[PDB]
């Protein structure tokens, strides 16, 4: 009929807008001018809608899409209704298997560019010229939960990048911690079954806090290093934009002269490192289970494009055996104090998908998708990964032609003698389907390895030894990396780690499992083990108290790059502030606040006890984004309460609780004029306290002080005072 | 090695135990003596584990399950490692598509028995004899969310029962509200797409609070009736045990003389009707997303078997057109004040599955699976559901032999000429695979219809009309049932409905959609429409204030059976109380508390600020179930605080917040002796208050007062006092 409002407010503007201002939309409608080579080549399968008639899949126009065909208007539905049958049949077959791990993830389009040619160390074409732009598709994810599970759970995060190079797709499939839990791929199903929901009753979702995980951990001390990262605030990032990414494994770079250099891949977040606190994270899984997916999408619609710097840890072939740990051991990190990360290039994510299922759900990444100029190593966890991804994609994506699903397609040429398979789109005209052949003059043809555009040839590593099912003895050390990680954390980080283990072990029903984990912690560090044991009402024995700590890692007693917060790297752009309105806001405060926020690229959400609008003291009509209950403090980075008629919200339960929740979760709070009445809610001294901005009006230094607090992310000095707060 | 602790504390006892006392376990280990015919037939495919060697799927014993085979202990993995490849391959192919709708669900085994022979109204064999037991498998579910989404979301709940009868499987596939949102199956994909996560970004999960849903509802007023149920507290049940179930459609009962009687199916919860409150429910999705799944499984492990009474609404064929609504319109309920529910039988769920995936995830139910003695009607929603479930099961469960998956197998005989298909288990020996045949003497053979054990023959309904895609005119009335439902609710239920709509519409980004829904509410009831409008800062126009309310439904101005609470039906057995311990618990309080809870079958959970144990005044060692933060008040039905050393917990933030949360969520709280000092936390009268139990000790009348409050579920009279509490 007539459905759209005549004012056109059903359609968001095709320009960058702040989170919550307009309805979000498919990338190609929201930002039609953001292009790259991959986004342009997807154009052939994009479908429009406006001005077209509604049809069946065979192109037959539909006259009545409200009713089934029946014998009389109160009669039985007829089998001849082919329109009903196609529509319900397509619906009936919508779902495909979710990924076995990392089923929950959010993705975006972008591009990569190197800072300079890396020709001296790799012949990889995407890294050979600073002007050569590589389109990318990135998917961020959790590990354990299903596709419908929550975003802000405590878990490891996946960070997978598909590089559409001129010499093939290269997938860099990494996580947000520099190590993995296990050493050999043969134990992957064991580890994953232990962390996933328990088999009898399929509980719990999105959580390692259960008996089978901690049972496996207590029996397999190789897991301890990644367990420490997961128990830290690393396991609950603030956003996919404020976390690090790592390839984990040592791989090789191969240059045109055939020299191999060992490399570990890193992604540095240009928005800085930032995490939530447990209580906030857990509650956020209920108030907004789509928080990371939403935040990513809206940051891109706002122009706060996630930006990451690609970095390399490089190690010469001759230094393979010079560390205290094996470089091929994926439970071991390479300390940046020993081997610095050399900056390589920048990746910018600047457009969302059009259809989540078609581009995100069907996207397929594989660590075995390498290009000439890169090569593998014998890391036994990576070695097993090379089998698994192609295998899993035959069932998940329905056959061996998953490279022909649009998002997965190479933008460079691909020709070979592979034919058929379910859902074959490519129609081959080659008279031959084999080589060598004479009937097509042997095309397509093999190509010798060489400096550029040559064929792939493996680096000729020497192999020597017997066929054995055996762990390398060099991998047999499990506590020095966990201890290095612990000692590099700030004191408040250490407390968060203690609390993570305490919370998680308190959900393990069999007490002996909690005792065995505590015994393993006692081999890492006694201060950690005692504080966890005390929260579990466990007392360490005299021999646990005398376990000798593991040695330092190559002499290091700490490495500050392992901490999220020890070295300041805060960036306020793309953060958000809740502004608690009243029914007669002092407009001078609001202008000061909103303009200061705008100058640093910080967003605001105007909150009230109802929707609609309120009128400021000078007649300005203020549109309300959400209620106090509808957009909790959990969703924002800070809270500002301007002056006005404070008696309007002074006794609102939700308004007060908003401040108590943001105060408990260490966020900066700013109170202007009579808004300082709320200081009694959060029991704050008369004289003031660090972390609380207060003044007669929201004017000169007020906003600079609030922005400085925001730059430091959270008010860690408040931790000892929040334990009293009933919130 | 390895082992299990020497004390055997890794294994749960095989007898009924209370929630949280022991680790949960597969049903055939937890309750080995619980049997039924279905449970016994599944024993052919059950696998043990104890005392068996670890093998490949081909039966080859494995010597080293910790390592891949490599050329040297630090070398590359070899392709000949068939043990590793089978192991990772099985793992890679674990997942199958989730259900298009109702993907999130929890199931259990049990049995059904009729109260008396229904042979006068139906020839259905499972209802023919009060001593004939029919094994059942029941799956309860949400609608919108994925299999990894949360349990206590606001949504409709599915309630599917598989009856393993002697004359075939009957599946009664119902929901927890007596109507559906739409009238014709042709709109199903339209409605489901609108409620599901939005296609560009796949948000939000498990929620109807978003623009597409409310856009659809505002344009399709036939949805309003189920929308009203969804926005009430019926959308957030306390448990699958405390909700109703309904077949929704009008079906038919066919007796041995060929008479048809119209029937609507009902399930009455013998644990009573009870729901959560929104804040509690939404927070619970984050604190425990598996709450309903967990509480069902634990109720069965505790002997609190979910029990339901099957009930029929019976309408003679001559009364088909005597209501003011069409009987075949699934957006219309049949008020119990006009056609009472006649008791039919009882269903008891007394055993959990062994393996969630094998039995719950692969279970397939179909409303098309009826048996002689039942038949369909021309309800156009039902009619299209007869096509869809078999269709969807061919891809979900991989082929046409889904009836051979163990959970789905009939326990009565099945023989026919169908052959082959993917994963065919049955091996047919019949020389013939067609009929009529002479080579097998025509077996298996057709069987004429008759009074018992006869072939199926459809009731010969008269059909007359033209081939039309047309909605019956009698279905074009959309507001009288929504209004009957509203007027039947108590004042607090009405407020909860107002708040549900207000919260949901507040998340609708496009304001004109909110305005359009408000306009539809004004056609239902003006008080409802204005209270929602006010929460959205919308003002009804003069025209909207003059819309005439729809007429009463056949003279009814209300029907108390439509309310959750107007008619008391409380049952405390299976409910749970939190007991907040201190380090010197007055043991006489605890004894009195525990004995009285035990006498009514109410469970307790001992909470403390840490795990481990505390010792009571009398030296009794009390093991701690969880901490205050680890098992929030959200998860219990009431809170008791016994006397002792109150100073230990008086300034504990979590302990104070525990009571504030419980108080806000209207739960009964009981305070003994010095625990009455917590009356200041919840700001309430020095003199006492209805809903708060208090005394010098936890003595005689203290526990009776607590248990009386619990039997009324929630303290509805405290609603006016909770909106000041900051919690
Ligand atoms: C350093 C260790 C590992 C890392 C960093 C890692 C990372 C990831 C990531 C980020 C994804 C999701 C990709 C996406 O968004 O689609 C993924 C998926 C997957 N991983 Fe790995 N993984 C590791 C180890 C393993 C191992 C040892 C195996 C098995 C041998 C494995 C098997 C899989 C499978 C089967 C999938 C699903 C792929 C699909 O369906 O396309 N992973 N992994
Ligand atoms: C009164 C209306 C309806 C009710 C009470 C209802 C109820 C249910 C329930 C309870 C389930 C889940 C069964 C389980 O636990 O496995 C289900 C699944 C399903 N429903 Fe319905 N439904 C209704 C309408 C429809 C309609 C109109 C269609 C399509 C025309 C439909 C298509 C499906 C499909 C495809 C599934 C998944 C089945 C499977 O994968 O095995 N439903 N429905």
């Amino acid at each position: 009929d007539s459905l759209a409002p005549e004012d056109g407010s059903h359609r968001p503007a095709a320009e960058p807008t702040p989170p919550g201002a307009q309805p979000t939309a498919p990338g190609s409608l929201k930002a039609p001018d953001t292009r790259n080579e991959k986004l342009n080549s997807l154009e052939d399968v994009r479908k429009g809608s406006e001005n077209y008639a509604l049809t069946t899949n065979q192109g037959v126009r539909i006259a009545d899409d409200q009713n089934s065909l029946r014998a009389g208007s109160r009669g039985p539905t007829l089998l001849e209704d082919f329109i009903l049958r196609e529509k319900i049949t397509h619906f009936d077959h919508e779902r495909i298997p979710e990924r076995i791990v990392h089923a929950r993830g959010s993705a975006a389009h972008g591009y990569f560019q190197p800072y300079k040619s890396l020709s001296d160390i790799t012949k990889a074409d995407f890294l050979s010229d600073p002007n050569k732009i590589t389109p990318v598709f990135v998917r961020f994810s959790t590990v354990q939960g299903g596709a419908g599970s929550a975003d802000t759970v405590r878990d490891i995060r996946g960070f997978a990048t598909k590089f559409y190079t001129e010499e093939g797709i290269f997938d860099l499939v990494g996580n947000n911690t520099p190590i993995f839990f296990i050493q050999d791929a043969h134990k992957f199903p064991d580890f994953v079954h232990a962390v996933k929901p328990e088999p009898h009753w399929a509980i719990p979702q999105g959580q390692s806090a259960h008996d089978t995980f901690w049972d496996y951990v207590s029996l397999q001390p190789e897991t301890l290093h990644n367990v420490m990262w997961a128990m830290s605030d690393r396991g609950i990032p603030r956003s996919y934009r404020t976390m690090e990414g790592f390839g984990i494994h040592t791989f090789r770079l191969i240059n045109a002269e055939g020299k191999a250099t060992f490399v570990r891949f890193h992604w540095k977040p240009l928005a800085g490192k930032a995490s939530l606190v447990w209580d906030e994270a857990q509650k956020l899984t209920g108030r907004d289970p789509d928080f990371h997916r939403r935040e990513l999408w809206e940051a891109i619609e706002a122009g706060d494009f996630p930006e990451y710097e690609l970095g390399f840890q490089l190690i010469p072939e001759e230094d393979e055996f010079k560390f205290d740990f094996d470089l091929l051991d994926p439970t071991k990190l390479i300390p940046e104090e020993l081997v610095p990360v050399q900056r390589v290039g920048k990746m910018v994510l600047n457009r969302n998908p059009d259809n989540f299922f078609a581009e995100n759900e069907q996207a397929a990444f594989q660590p075995g998708h390498i290009v000439p100029g890169l090569d593998f190593t014998n890391d036994p966890l990576l070695q097993g990964r090379l089998f698994s991804y192609t295998d899993t994609q035959i069932s998940r994506l329905g056959g061996p032609n998953f490279h022909e699903i649009p998002i997965n397609r190479p933008t460079c040429p691909y020709h070979n003698f592979q034919r058929d398979g379910m859902h074959r789109m490519g129609i081959d005209t080659n008279p031959a389907n084999y080589e060598p052949n004479s009937i097509n003059d042997n095309w397509p043809r093999e190509t010798p390895p060489g400096p550029k555009r040559g064929g792939f040839e493996s680096y000729q590593e020497r192999v020597e030894g017997n066929k054995v099912r055996e762990r390398s003895p060099s991998f047999g050390e499990y506590y020095s990396h966990p201890r290095l990680f612990w000692l590099s954390q700030t004191p408040f980080e250490q407390r968060h780690i203690v609390d993570g283990f305490s919370f998680e072990l308190s959900k393990v029903v069999r007490p002996y499992i909690r005792e065995r984990v505590v015994d393993q912690l006692a081999h890492i560090d006694l201060t950690l083990a005692q504080a966890v044991a005390k929260n579990l009402g466990i007392e360490l024995t005299d021999d646990q108290l005398n376990i000798t700590p593991p040695p330092d890692v190559n002499g290091l007693k700490k490495d500050p790059s392992l901490s999220l917060y020890a070295i300041p790297d805060g960036d306020v752009k793309g953060r958000v502030v809740a502004i608690l309105l009243n029914d007669e806001v002092r407009s001078a405060d609001l202008l000061a606040i909103l303009k200061a926020l705008k100058a640093k690229g910080v967003h605001a959400k105007l909150l009230y006890s109802r929707m609609g609008e309120v009128t400021a003291d000078d007649g300005t009509v203020l549109p309300i984004a959400a209620t106090f209950a509808g957009a909790p403090s959990l969703t924002v980075d800070a809270v500002i309460v301007p002056c006005g008629n404070i008696a309007d919200i002074a006794d609102n339960g939700d308004a007060n609780y908003y401040l108590m929740e943001a105060y408990k979760h260490l966020k900066p709070i700013a109170l202007a004029g009579d808004a300082r009445k709320f200081k009694a809610t959060i029991k704050i001294a008369d004289q003031g306290e660090e972390g609380i901005v207060e003044a007669d009006s929201a004017d000169g230094s007020f906003m600079d002080e609030l922005l400085t607090l925001m730059a430091a992310h959270r008010v860690w000095s408040r931790i000892p005072k929040i334990d009293k707060i009933p919130a």
